[PDB]
């Protein structure tokens, strides 16, 4: 038998685009002999469609509209063509989803309802992890350092008489940088938030840290956790698209502190499967919280990737112990 | 034309039958006028069956199977019959489920999803929520007491030298008291433990607050919030209690149960509706129990009890729901 393995990508999100890249690339690192995928394609107009493989523009490739189903019988997809239904049923989900309605909780709500074993996060850290105030919430209560921050709901005044600048504005859900402006006079902080609600109407407003952006690769169930190379940030599209450095130039210490700060975190939020840490490490040596991206970009050029593969883990391999991770009660 | 609103019941989850007693209430409760109903059941083995109605064994009766299409193109129903099917437009939906996936973002996912328009709280609100502990996190930060509790994880040993006794032991997400022990001494600590665990595998251990248990009923979006009368448990789990509505407090202390229960709320990020429950102490004081996000709302239950207190009619309670998922 192969391992009927459902693959979703695209998705009604900001990150939509990203989510191809990242499905692009597991598509090409499921070797022989162990699956046989299914790529279930959300279009930006949320469509569900069974494809041959994600890409561009797949959409415009041939397309069988179907959607997974939330009844348990089924245990799988439907298949939608013209009056007429089958079902296939799957093993595994492997929900290829960045942002909004793939790292919310969202789909993980549908797989829940499905009862059928996925990759990745919790409805639950899902939630706590892009909600970045959420997050917060949690690192302090697990002693992690984090910005200093505030938040402004639609409903809300921004407290500019409190504020020392620079700011970093952004919504308090979302990713790849979009919405985040780093405002230096309080001039121009309205528009920031502004900016920030095409995104969110719930925005972030964190007093900015000095330091150098570090970002650890977490996989593992509850407490039995591995980590990636510790990567860093060196020299509008967000870190995943940035240059970096691996592993990154720091004290052998700072180095463990880093990872073992990243693994508390993933263990306090509750996090499952995989995330990828992003962190602040000051001049003095300590260490703060930025978020836990807990589908994290897989493009070929994506940041945790590179941080498994420089620590020799393939990324067949990530996906191999990612999958049997899923399955793994 | 009517209005088309899926309302789902059932669920798998250990409050199954008091979904279906909700979902039953409702029913009575939308007039004739207004709405066109369509009553997806999900069974006790997460089977879709679209069927005449909520109630008794309506497993029994005439439902043809379907689904709630995550497909914004449908915006509704699919209905599975014979290898075909039908779509059927729904303009909004009501989650008449309680407890495990119905009150802990699974629903709202496969909603969120469908772009449907909905009653109640968002996945965020309801996953906070669910998890206790989480309800606690938050509150804390909006200056509301809570009790003092720890967490115990499968892979980790309870913490014996911290507790006091008394003590509660509670799966950290679950409701109408599946689980919920009180333990006296540490040599039943263990095996309540593995009580809770029949539901949760994380579990919560509380030290026993002191005073009268009151709950407050809350309706509304954002900031704008509106509240039944409070109730108090006269001295299975507490929506079946013997309760007395209004609460014989003081003036004060209700304005303060109402002002907390609302800030709480929103803290949360409730939306639509929500019941939450107190502890008033001698003191008068107030430390926060649970938040419930989607509260029973059979005959016997409070939030109605609470409402119709205050002259919101169960009909009244089911159109403003709507209008304020709409909204
Ligand atoms: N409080 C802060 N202090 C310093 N820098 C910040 C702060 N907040 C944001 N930034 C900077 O701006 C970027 C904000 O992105 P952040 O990670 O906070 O949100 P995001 O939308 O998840 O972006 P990404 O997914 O690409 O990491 C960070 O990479 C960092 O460069
Ligand atoms: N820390 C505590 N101190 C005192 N009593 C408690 C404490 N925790 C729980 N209880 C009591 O035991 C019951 C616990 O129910 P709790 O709200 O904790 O969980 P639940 O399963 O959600 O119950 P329900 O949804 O019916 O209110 C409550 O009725 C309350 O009387
Ligand atoms: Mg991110
Ligand atoms: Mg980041
Ligand atoms: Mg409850
Ligand atoms: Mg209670």
């Amino acid at each position: 038998s192969h391992m009927k393995i459902g693959i979703i990508f695209g998705g009604v999100s900001e990150e939509h685009d990203i989510s191809v890249k990242s499905a692009r690339e597991v598509a090409t690192h499921l070797g022989t002999g162990v699956f046989e995928p299914f790529y279930l394609g959300i279009t930006k107009s949320g469509a569900w469609q069974l494809c041959d493989g994600p890409g561009e523009n797949w959409e415009d490739g041939n397309c069988r509209p179907a959607v997974l189903s939330p009844d348990r019988s089924v245990h799988g997809l439907l298949v939608l063509e013209q009056g007429k239904y089958e079902t296939i049923r799957l093993d595994l989900v492997l929900p290829v989803l960045h942002g909004k309605l793939g790292e919310d909780g969202a789909i993980q709500g549908l797989l829940e309802l499905s009862g059928i074993p996925y990759v990745g996060c919790d409805i639950q850290s899902s939630a706590l992890c892009m909600d970045k105030s959420l997050t917060y919430l949690v690192a302090r209560s697990a002693g992690i350092a984090t910005p200093n921050f505030w938040t402004v709901t639609a409903d809300e005044k921004i407290p500019t008489d409190q504020l020392t600048y620079p700011v970093f504005v952004k919504p308090a859900r979302s990713g790849s940088s979009f919405g985040v402006s780093k405002v230096a006079r309080e001039e121009d902080l309205q528009g920031a938030v502004e900016a920030a609600r095409e995104y969110d109407s719930k925005v972030l407003i964190e007093e900015a840290v000095i330091g150098t952006e570090i970002g650890c690769a977490v996989m593992g169930n509850g407490p039995e956790l591995i980590t990636g190379e510790v990567d860093q940030i060196t020299l509008e599209s967000g870190s995943d698209n940035s240059a970096v450095t691996v592993p990154a130039d720091i004290s052998t210490t700072s180095r463990s502190l880093v990872q073992d700060t990243a693994k508390a975190v993933y263990r306090a939020l509750g996090c499952r499967g995989l995330s990828r840490v992003d962190l602040f490490l000051t001049e003095d040596g300590k260490v703060v919280l930025n978020e836990v991206n807990t589908f994290p970009g897989m493009t070929s050029y994506s940041r945790y990737p590179r941080m498994m593969t420089a620590a020799g883990l393939s990324r067949a391999d990530v996906i191999d112990r990612l999958v049997s991770l899923a399955l793994a009660g």
